């Protein structure tokens, strides 16, 4: 049992917001078990891992979960069973709050030819610290189904190039096809240019219980890595007259202008980012990084024959893995969030996050 493993992560959030169209505050912490068995042994390989999740209001409990994965192992080629974390273009489970959010599904991924990594799966519910079953988000959640269908492939065709192709199911609700293009060029000692190109086309599927759906993505993020520098921007349309399709429960959408606040894929949104990235480890301050970036976004359709609303973003995060003595590995990060629109609400935002994790075994 010696390659079994126990871990705990703790989280520690503080947020002060002030949303209107009021200052309110919050405080709350997050714990994660996690328990990972190693696996049997022989061509055959069996294993079991539990995660247990609490959410504690600043105390009050306020969400506890517990859930096993059952996993089976063979060659290059693994099943889960049971509580999963997806990070997939078209089911990319939310971390940005106080704990993550899961799923129950079954995952098969496989990576026996070289470059080639395929995946299949299917989940068949999401859960989050606030009546199951998925839908798009924003959606009935009344109109709702069990079975979101998963394929994919991933090919890396230099060590440069690599390119994704992936398919999402939610039966009976949309479909959604995916196509990434990664590359990757070098410009020199320090530098080199990141292209991030990425496709989603979502239509309804089967008897489309949550009525039509009609959504083209097209996003890509080009960033200049130069250093301890890194310089990006980011191009983002939503064409049809639906936003971007997301599974419910705050599921990230994969997109190149996502944002701590908004998510820029509302009806019909153009939008571009320019993002700034600094490491100060030159500087004599390992473990320190910031990161601003500013995202605007126009043409949000409002319907009838109204104006299109407009939104802009900005985000800067100043974040610290400290390096030494009682405290260290315990990162810190503090975010600004600064967000205005035109006929919407406006909002600026603080947050402090604390996250640390501590091995038990």
């Amino acid at each position: 049992l010696a390659d079994s493993s126990a871990h705990l992560d703790l989280r520690n959030f503080y947020q002060l917001r002030d949303y209107r169209q009021s200052q309110a505050g919050n405080w709350s912490q997050g714990f994660v078990l996690r328990l990972q068995s190693g696996f049997t042994g022989g061509p055959l390989g069996f294993g079991l891992d539990a995660t247990g999740l609490l959410g504690v209001k600043l105390p009050v409990d306020d969400y506890s979960h517990l859930g096993l994965t059952a996993k089976l192992r063979y060659s290059q080629t693994q099943l889960q069973v049971g509580i999963l974390m997806p990070q997939l273009p078209v089911a990319f489970r939310d971390d940005v709050r106080l704990l993550p959010q899961t799923f129950d599904g079954a995952l098969l991924t496989s990576s026996e030819i070289e470059g080639l990594t395929l995946t299949a799966g299917q989940l068949w519910k999401s859960r989050t610290r606030e009546s199951d079953d998925m839908y798009i988000m924003g959606r009935d959640k009344a109109h709702a189904s069990d079975e979101f269908n998963l394929a994919g492939a991933t090919y890396a065709f230099t060590p440069r190039l690599s390119a994704s192709y992936y398919y999402g199911q939610l039966k009976d609700i949309y479909r959604q096809h995916y196509l990434g293009l990664l590359h990757t060029l070098p410009l020199g000692e320090g530098l080199s240019l990141r292209s991030d190109l990425r496709y989603f086309d979502s239509g309804e599927d089967g008897a489309a219980i949550s009525g039509p759906v009609d959504n083209r993505n097209l996003n890509a993020m080009l960033t200049l890595r130069a250093g301890a520098h890194a310089f990006g921007i980011g191009v983002q349309k939503m064409i049809g007259n639906d936003a971007f399709p997301v599974l419910n429960g705050y599921t990230t959408p994969y997109v190149a202008n996502l944002m701590a606040y908004q998510t820029f894929t509302r009806p019909q949104e153009k939008s571009w980012q320019l993002r700034y990235d600094y490491d100060f480890a030159g500087l004599g301050l390992p473990g320190l990084n910031l990161m601003t970036r500013y995202v605007q976004g126009r043409d949000i359709d409002r319907g009838a024959g109204r104006a299109d609303d407009s939104e802009w973003e900005r985000n800067t995060d100043l974040s610290y893995v400290i390096q030494s003595g009682p405290l260290k590995s315990v990162a810190l990060k503090w975010r600004n969030i600064t967000y205005r629109s035109r006929y919407g609400a406006d909002l600026d935002e603080n947050r402090f996050i604390v996250n640390y994790t501590l091995k038990l075994w």
